[PDB]
């Protein structure tokens, strides 16, 4: 193909056809369909530092290396056991892969996909597995973390010194964290609970220090919520002094003092929110919902914390990305086979592109940022 | 030249001899040297939205669309007048450009660098000139932002209808406004002023409040310094909590309140400082100096506010840069005809690359942030 630059390159996944489009998101087109990545039934994926490949990690358990600029799939592993959890490092050679079987992480060259490491979590006492691995992150200083769900742990894993990495272990830090966020400055790793509620904080710049509860109350207390039914902390926006976060099991986003960890204010949304997500310029939040009501997207003013707004782009929307300087926020529509493309400005559709049940879409300016 | 990423492509300066080299900043090797662009003894750039393209504004008005993947100029004029005060628009249709005679901004299609909107700034009396402009950013709302040098004003010029911009002046904002920054986040636009002391602080969120002058004392107060020896905005960095910026003619990196805008602390340093950097997360301060002492780089510890080195990468460093996620800093060594590529969580040279008098060093994931 001819050349292009790889800096508004989109990837959205084909959530029932294993397939993925590869998107010119300046001008509002796909560029191709990619056929072969397996069970991309759930799926997550992260770019290379040069944006030309991305790694999709898919259900299955498989590890894509997807080209970019030639439009194929250039490598392509599947390990049985592997989740959708996938990180690449800091200087952009290692790509990890959480484990659920047996459990544990592994971590893979980025451009041959060749194992690079493998580690073993937590064997679980009397049993011949270990603990599940979740909320797997990668960090400032050549770091991957990540939390053990049945042990109850958050690992740190540094590989500045070479391919053996130095292993940091916190212990009983909480009851089956079940996810994790790093902050977007790449300072905090926070795990949610599962098994209590609160959530574990692990200041990266000062691990000597430990792990600390915060935001004790934010949980299932006694529901029975299933793991899938918890917020994906993906979900959460964190701002400077603020964060906007899906509440647990109810139709609200709460707002959160992001220093103490405090609930500071609740907003009456028009559904259960999934993902609360914040325009590149933090003047809007925008938020969508679970079944039945994810035929709608709410923006909400991040000052006055009224609803401004109530988009209504059809039934199904799954997943929002916005451009890197936010002159665009595109929607996946699932049950219209629709990638949409709004002007979050004006709140108006600019474009909607054909898709086979379109879910996940992720833009190339990813490849710059921690945790991204 | 065959398919290759854009993410990791980056531009230096040779200052004399009117030339760029064109970097690949995973290999960390040269891929071309490009010719023709006039005088950048003084020359500043931004880049396509694509990553693609670096629009390179020179000191004789030159504006040099650069192509990183043909490693050639894409196109090329020569606007009498115009400054190396260049912006790129949030939807990146728009390059604006500063410029003294006869006083304005110049506005071009990105594509092809048509001209296609002049604002003329306020008229000067008994001349044939308008005021000179300064400060010129770009700002969320497909916006322009700027300052009048001669007639204390800053204008907001906001292109979100098309090509004949909305215009929002602000009159009496202070004497002689020298030049500006816009915030990390994008929300506030400060410009520092030259004829009094003290900043001009306008909220883009809400310009129906005015200007508002802050950080009252930080200026030349009753010295004589002439205006090319006052700080460089763009030497200013802005964290969450506090800035890091050079003190105006003093041996001194000054920490400010961010929130309040006043000074807290004052560093001891090697020399007049000339650019304060962060590393990109957060927990290093990097600053260069003017000559004599423009052989050295100190690093600060932003905690503790210690100078934790001092680097010496050879005599007449000018400009540093580091890479997306941080694993990388580039030093221009001017007078050595070396480009040093460091690493910054070891404070050690990891490579060099020879050039023609580098000055400025110029990565591409600027083309995802507001403000580069």
């Amino acid at each position: 193909p001819p050349l292009r630059g790889s800096g508004d390159l989109g990837v959205l996944i084909e959530r029932a056809d294993g397939s993925v489009q590869i998107l010119d998101g300046t001008a509002k087109t796909s560029l191709a369909r990619v056929e072969g990545l397996g069970d991309l039934s759930h799926a997550s994926l992260v770019f290379s530092r040069d944006q030309r490949y991305a790694y999709v990690f898919g259900r299955d358990g498989g590890l894509t290396k997807l080209d970019l600029l030639a439009q194929r799939i250039d490598k392509r592993l599947i390990q049985g056991g592997n989740s959708i959890g996938g990180a690449i490092s800091q200087d952009g050679r290692l790509v990890a892969v959480s484990n659920y079987e047996p459990g544990g992480v592994k971590v893979f060259d980025s451009r041959t996909l060749e194992l690079v490491a493998e580690i073993p979590a937590t064997r679980l006492p009397g049993q011949d597995r270990n603990s599940r691995v979740v909320g797997l992150v990668d960090a400032p200083g050549q770091r991957f973390v990540f939390s053990l769900f049945d042990s109850g742990e958050i690992w740190i894993a540094d590989f500045s010194q070479g391919d053996t990495p130095h292993l940091t272990r916190f212990r009983d830090i909480g009851k089956q964290p079940y996810d994790a966020l790093i902050s977007p400055d790449g300072r905090y790793y926070m795990a949610g609970l599962f098994g209590e509620d609160g959530m574990a904080q692990l200041d990266l710049w000062h691990p000597e220090r430990g792990v600390r509860r915060v935001l004790g109350d934010y949980g299932r207390g006694q529901r029975k919520l299933p793991v899938y039914k918890m917020p994906h902390l993906e979900g959460w926006t964190i701002a400077s002094d603020q964060a906007f976060v899906p509440a647990v099991g109810h139709h609200q986003v709460l707002v959160l003092d992001a220093r103490d960890w405090k609930q500071t204010d609740a907003i009456d949304v028009a559904g259960q929110p999934v993902f609360v997500m914040t325009r590149p310029d933090d003047r809007q939040i925008w938020v969508n919902f679970a079944y039945p009501d994810n035929d709608k997207v709410q923006v909400i003013d991040s000052e006055t914390h009224e609803v401004i707004e109530t988009l209504r782009p059809g039934p199904g929307v799954l997943h929002m990305e916005f451009s890197g300087r936010g002159d665009q926020v595109w929607i996946s529509v699932r049950d219209a086979d629709q990638l949409q493309v709004w002007d979050p400005y004006r709140l108006k559709r600019i474009g909607s592109l054909p898709a086979r049940s379109p879910s996940g879409i992720f833009f190339s300016h990813r490849a710059q940022h921690i945790g991204l």
